[PDB]
């Protein structure tokens, strides 16, 4: 709901500072921030946040990341 709110966060979650991220970076924030996740969950959440379906996610993605399904 903010345009800062998912902007902070990527400090906190794009460990490279590339501006995407993988399964891999993801679950390193995820298993903190929700419970009761494999690491398949989190591969299941990229395969569905991931607009254009290349493996990653960008800044504009990662506002979609969050409110798809
Ligand atoms: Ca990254
Ligand atoms: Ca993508």
């Amino acid at each position: 709901d903010s345009e800062e709110e998912i902007r902070e966060a990527f400090r906190v979650f794009d460990k490279d500072g590339n501006g995407y991220i993988s399964a891999a970076e993801l679950r390193h924030v995820m298993t903190n921030l929700r419970e009761k996740l494999t690491d398949e969950e989190v591969d299941e959440m990229i395969r569905e946040a991931d607009i254009d379906g290349d493996g990653q996610v960008n800044y504009e993605e990662f506002v979609q990341m969050m409110t798809a399904k």
